[PDB]
Parts: structure tokens; C-alpha cells; sequence
């Protein structure tokens, strides 16, 4: 009663243009079986939203990649928040929520915003730039690692470790094995910067270590929670900002609208997050037999959620393939939904908003003027290179 498909959502051809295959996955049925990896798939907004919001039946403590932690060893000690279920998840989540609080955004906002303006001002002096390396990448590297409290040496390890983390959610294909065999130096730098003496006072990491006397987490838990923010805190944002820029370059009517009202910047980024879904997919594991969209899924089965496909589901979105900076984006799953919904979304939206605001005030046109290149990853969607000519306003 469940349609079996041979689509590999982790193949290179799929990454190259996922969107037809995602329609085929949505239209086959509410639940599909993916024979290549032996997992269930859900690609419609409805079923994705349901799975995300039933963490008792679709837990994350057996991993949220293909590997089931009850069967295989994880490639690194489990995250205390991503790879945990309530109740063990609850208090480490409260710590990271407070570390990344509204009050904390108040303190870095003007710094983040200035750095966005300085970066756009700097790129307008060059004209022809690469909006991935010189912007999408350069901007978050200039404000996140300082906000984390990190030393300066070794920062070249952060994006590679992020790409490793997201590649290791995927199946044991060559992208994953090659990331793991390249991993050791990045693992080593990251784990070391998680120790309390290496985290500059006032930053996010020091704050995490300072939350250890409340009975919410203990001191030996602090290093791993810092690790979370060195894993999840960079590449997505970069991909999300690279997508905004791309969209603004590819849809010049939306750039003309952003310029006319820069207050649209925040929702313009939110729309980029929905349109690109930098995190394309996550897994859950069933803790019990369950009925999902008229199928009966046994205990201990991996379920693949297509988040980017739920964000383009014509059953939920009008013209889902169009980038509309005035769209009501509320409800998209680009950040998840429910108990694990991105705990750092306030940092991402603040980075992306102030970047787009900067562009909206200072740029008249953005024109692709060279070969666009994609970056392949088992979990992340984003560009490798996006040569643009920026035109000062
Ligand atoms: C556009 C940028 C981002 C996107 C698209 C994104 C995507 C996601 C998604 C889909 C989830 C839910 C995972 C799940 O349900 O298993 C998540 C959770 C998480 N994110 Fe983000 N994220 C972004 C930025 C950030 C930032 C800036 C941080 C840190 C500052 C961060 C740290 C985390 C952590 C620690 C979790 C785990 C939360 C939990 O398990 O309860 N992410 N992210
Ligand atoms: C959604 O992406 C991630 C990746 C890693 C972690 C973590 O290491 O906790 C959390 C979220
Ligand atoms: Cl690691």
C-alpha cells in the first residue's frame, strides 16, 4: 500500500536539481519507501509537520541521520540536545535558549549590523565579488566566531567541521566516508575550543559554561553544548545568506521591492530560508508502531523528512517556487517545528536580516556575472561560488 521508490535523495544528480524528484516523492503518496536506503520518506508539508511534532513516536535519540544509534556507534558522542529526547533534552535546551536569548540579541545587534554595513561597503569598492566566499561566508565568519568567544587561530576549521557534521547525517556514501576520513584535525580543534579557558568572557561559550551551577546542566556537559554551537551555527546561515543573494540576483523585482522598503529585510531572509531550505532533510526513528498518512510503520524504522520539499508543497504554499519577500512565511519548516525547532534561529535571522538591510540600503543592482557552482552535502543545500557584480545605489 506504500509506494516504493528508487530515488536516492543523497545522490549527486539529486542535489544538482532536487525539485522534480521532490514532486515525484510528494505525489506518489503521503508516505513512500526509499528502497536505496531502506527508510520511509515523507515529503508533503502535512506529514513532515506531523512527524516533527510527535517526538515521542519519532524520537531523535536514535540519531537524526541515517545511522540508528541502537545498531551502530555514532561517529562522535551524541549531541546533548539535537540527539536527545524529552525529558533529557529539556534542560540543555533551556540553557541554549537563554544563552541565545532575546536579551542577548540586544547586545550584539548593533555590532552585527555595523559589520554587515562595513562588509557591503567593502564589497562595493570591488564591484565584482564572489557572494559566497566574500559575503555569504565572509560575513558570518566576522561576527559569529567572535560572538562565540573563539580565539583567532584555527578558525579555518569551523566551516569544514560543519560540512563534516552535515555530511555524517547522510548514508554511508562517498561524500560521507570522505568527510569522516578528513575529519580528525577539525574534530580536534573544535573539541579543544569547547573547554572553558578557551572561551572569551561574555561570549556564547563562556555563558554556556557559566550556566553549570543552576541544576540544568553540569560542568562536564558544558563542552558538548558548546560543541553544538560550533556544529550548527555557521554553514546553514551562510547557505541561507547565499540563497537570499542568489534570489535577489535572479528575481530583480524583489530586490527593487526590498530597496523601496528595507524593513522587508527580515522577512526577505525568512523567505530565502523557505525557498532554499539550507537544511534539506532530517531523520527520526519510530519508538513504536504508528499510523502515518494511512500507512503502518513498525517500531525502530528510520523516517526521512524532506524539509525543503515541505517548504515547496503546493498543498500548503501558493506558487511555492517563487521567491516572494512579502510572503506569509510563518509555518515553514526550514528551522524545524516543535521541541527541537532551531534554538539559534534568533542569531540566524539577526545575521540575515542585517545583511539584507545593508544590501537594501546600499546596492542598486545585483547581477550574476560568472559561472555559478553548487556545493554538495548529504544534508545541506547551498552554493560553492556565486560571482556577482554589485552596483552601488
Ligand atoms: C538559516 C540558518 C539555520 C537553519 C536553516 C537551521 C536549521 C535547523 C533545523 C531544521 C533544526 C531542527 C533539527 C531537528 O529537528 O532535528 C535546527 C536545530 C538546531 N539548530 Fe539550527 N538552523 C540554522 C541556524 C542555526 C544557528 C545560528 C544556530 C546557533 C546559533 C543553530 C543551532 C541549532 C541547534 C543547537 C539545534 C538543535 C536544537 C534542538 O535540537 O532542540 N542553528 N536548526
Ligand atoms: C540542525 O543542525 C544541527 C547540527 C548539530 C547540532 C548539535 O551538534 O547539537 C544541532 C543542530
Ligand atoms: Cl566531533
Amino acid at each position: 500500500t506504500i509506494p516504493h521508490l528508487a530515488i536516492d535523495p543523497f545522490s549527486l544528480d539529486f542535489f544538482d536539481d532536487p525539485y522534480p524528484d521532490q514532486q515525484t516523492l510528494r505525489d506518489a503518496g503521503p508516505v513512500v519507501y526509499l528502497d536505496k536506503w531502506n527508510v520511509y520518506g515523507v515529503a508533503r508539508y502535512a506529514e513532515v509537520h506531523a512527524v516533527l511534532n510527535d517526538p515521542t513516536t519519532f524520537c531523535s535519540s536514535r540519531g537524526v541521520g541515517l545511522s540508528d544509534f541502537k545498531k551502530e556507534k555514532p561517529w562522535r558522542p551524541p549531541s546533548l540536545i539535537l540527539e536527545a529526547d524529552p525529558p533529557a533534552h529539556t534542560r540543555p535546551r533551556a540553557v541554549l535558549s537563554k544563552v541565545l536569548s532575546p536579551a542577548t540579541m540586544k547586545t550584539i545587534r548593533d555590532g552585527f549590523a555595523a559589520a554587515a554595513d562595513a562588509k557591503v561597503d567593502e564589497l562595493l569598492q570591488r564591484g565584482c565579488i564572489d557572494a559566497i566566499a566574500d559575503l555569504a561566508e565572509a560575513y558570518p565568519l566576522s561576527v559569529f566566531p567572535d560572538a562565540m568567544g573563539l580565539k583567532q587561530e584555527g578558525r579555518e576549521h569551523l566551516l569544514p567541521y560543519a560540512g563534516l557534521v552535515f555530511n555524517a547525517f547522510g548514508p554511508p556514501n562517498e561524500l560521507r566516508q570522505t568527510a569522516i576520513e578528513r575529519s580528525a584535525p577539525h574534530q580536534a580543534y573544535v573539541n579543544e575550543q569547547c573547554q572553558r579557558p578557551n572561551l572569551a568572557p561574555g561570549g556564547f561559550g563562556a555563558c554556556i559554561h557559566a550556566f553549570t551551577d543552576t541544576g540544568e546542566i553540569t560542568p562536564d556537559e558544558a563542552p558538548l553544548l558548546v560543541r553544538s554551537l560550533l556544529s550548527a551555527g555557521l554553514q546553514e546561515t551562510v547557505n541561507g545568506i547565499g540563497a537570499a543573494v542568489y534570489c535577489l540576483a535572479r528575481f530583480p523585482g524583489e530586490l527593487q521591492r526590498l530597496r523601496s522598503d528595507p524593513t522587508l529585510a527580515r522577512n526577505a531572509f525568512e523567505e530565502a530560508v523557505r525557498f532554499e531550505s539550507p537544511v534539506q532533510t532530517f531523520f527520526r526513528t519510530t519508538t513504536r508502531e504508528v499510523e502515518l498518512g494511512g500507512a503502518v510503520i513498525g517500531e525502530g524504522e528510520k523516517v526521512l523528512m524532506f524539509l525543503g520539499s515541505a517548504n515547496r508543497d503546493p498543498r500548503r504554499w501558493s506558487d511555492p517556487d517563487l521567491y516572494d519577500i512579502t510572503r506569509k512565511t510563518s509555518g515553514h519548516v526550514g528551522f524545524g517545528s516543535g521541541v527541537h525547532m532551531c534554538v539559534g534561529q534568533l542569531v540566524a535571522r539577526l545575521e540575515g536580516e542585517v545583511m539584507l538591510s545593508a544590501l537594501a540600503r546600499k546596492v542598486a543592482a545585483i547581477d550574476i556575472d560568472g559561472p555559478v557552482k553548487r556545493r554538495f552535502n548529504n544534508t545541506l543545500r547551498g552554493l560553492e561560488s556565486l560571482p556577482v557584480k554589485l552596483t552601488p545605489a
